[PDB]
């Protein structure tokens, strides 16, 4: 039976007092009538919270580490700095607190993410439970809700896509095997599974997080076998410029895509498959299948006269004029993926000196730098850098649709592709930041698909 999809908790995070959130093991009832251990970020008295922020606002927080094992958070997007960013070498170990060094919030409204960053061990930490999202507000956040009359949990939704593997009992299965990453036989929605959501014939906002650690999803919504219109809003940065109407959305792990669904295209009584086909994206445990993820039931109409705005926001084009080119090569060495020829295990790992560790390239306070990505290897990689967004400059297997538009802090590199990226690398802080340049496929990362780069004060 189809169970009605479970809408997360939030938390306001408070200005500037100190915010304590614990990892911790709990019992959840995930499958019907059975009990499942797992992971949980307890904030405020909610597990796995969304957290607002407003930008501007001083962002306190405090890591309590009861997940077993070395941890630290990372929130996925910030610009922040990297002390305060959650890098492996800031880990704590289990039992012990990491107080964050205060920063402001300085990134454009969206859809963000929290979630642990160990080394070695960041996919089982995501896998069993250590994730949530985090909604920034600006103000063209606050115009674009009025203009939509869009309400957290109500009309503005967040759907956590993950794919888990249950035995029998409830309990988790965590098998990795091969180089493809660790992928699930089960699709979670919110952790909820096989999940149906009543919608009314109007606008909604859905914030789709792929919280999965390897699988990517192709998305489209079916009305019968009709693909059903839909809009790209916003992207890992942040809103686009203005909405983008697509019928799919390629979706790959650390990547968060804003959509706007009218459900008035409906009529009432229809089911809308949010419905997954073949990502076409790649020893190992990975599929191409097709399958449903959720089901929308248009149950009622509204008196809903609301229209998707003309505009949503400004989005600068970076000048990449003179830009240097920083070629990044994905590569493999006897079974392990490889960056530029190397892994976090040379020399990376162990640094004499945290604050000057080993970085592959380094620039200084505002450089615009082109990442040029060459994929040399069979499988396709989502490259992800802290500490900045970029924009998307080329492709070398087709043009930019609208996931890729906008302000990214992932990008999809498949096979044998080559993607340039351009980044500028301007920050307020007045030290040196040492940020990480990885995989976000959690098992690349774990066997050490990652590097640092350093950008000066
Ligand atoms: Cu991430
Ligand atoms: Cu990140
Ligand atoms: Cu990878
Ligand atoms: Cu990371």
């Amino acid at each position: 039976s189809k169970q009605s999809l479970n809408i997360p908790g939030y938390s306001l995070f408070s200005d500037g007092q100190r915010v304590s959130i614990t990892a911790k093991w709990t019992t959840l009832e995930v499958i019907p009538g059975k009990s499942t251990d797992m992971l949980v970020y307890e904030i405020d008295n909610e597990y796995n919270p969304v957290i607002f922020l407003r930008k501007g606002q001083t962002f306190s927080a405090d890591f309590v580490n009861n997940s077993g094992e070395d941890s630290i958070i990372h929130w996925h997007g910030f610009r922040a700095p990297w002390k305060s960013d959650g890098h492996p070498y800031y880990a704590v170990k289990d039992g012990e607190t990491y107080s964050y060094p205060d920063f402001t919030i300085i990134d454009r409204s969206g859809t963000y993410f929290y979630h642990p960053h160990p080394h070695g061990r960041t996919g089982y930490q995501v896998y069993y439970g250590l994730a949530g999202m985090i909604i920034i507000e600006d103000e063209d956040e606050d115009n674009l809700k009025q203009a939509l009359d869009l309400e957290y949990g109500v009309t503005d939704i967040p759907l956590i896509i993950q794919d888990k593997t249950f035995d029998s009992s409830g309990q988790l299965v965590y098998n990795p095997m091969g180089h493809m990453g660790f992928w699930g036989d089960t699709i979670l929605v919110n952790l909820t599974p096989n999940p149906y959501m009543d919608v009314e014939r109007k606008i909604y906002r859905f914030r789709i997080l792929n919280g999965s650690n390897a699988r990517p999803y192709r998305l489209a919504l079916l009305r019968g076998n009709q693909r059903m219109r839909f809009w790209v809003i916003g992207v890992e940065g942040g809103l686009l410029d203005t909405p983008k109407e697509v019928n799919e959305i390629l979706v790959a792990p650390g990547e968060r895509i804003d959509i706007l669904v009218d459900f008035r295209d409906a009529s009432v009584n229809d089911v809308i498959k949010l419905y997954n086909f073949p990502h076409n994206l790649i020893m190992g445990m990975a599929d191409n299948s097709e399958f449903e993820v959720m089901e929308f039931r248009v149950t009622k109409d509204s008196a809903y006269d609301k229209s998707i705005p003309q505009r949503l926001s400004e989005v600068t084009p970076i000048n990449t004029d003179g830009a240097q080119v920083q070629r990044i090569t994905l590569g493999m060495r006897r079974m392990v993926f490889t960056i530029n020829g190397e892994t976090w295990e040379d020399g990376y790992a162990n640094p004499q000196d945290i604050n000057n560790p080993k970085v592959l390239f380094e620039q200084n306070n505002g450089d615009v730098v082109i990442l040029e990505y060459v994929n040399n290897t069979g499988t396709y990689h989502p490259m992800h850098i802290h500490g900045f967004q970029f924009q998307v400059l080329e492709r070398s297997l087709g043009p930019l649709g609208a996931t890729d538009l906008g302000w990214k802090d992932t990008v999809i590199v498949a096979p044998m592709e080559t993607v340039r990226i351009a980044v500028d690398m301007s920050h307020p802080y007045n030290e040196h930041q040492i940020y990480l340049l990885h995989c976000h496929i959690l098992e690349h990362h774990d066997e050490g698909m990652m590097v640092n780069y350093r950008v000066n004060a």
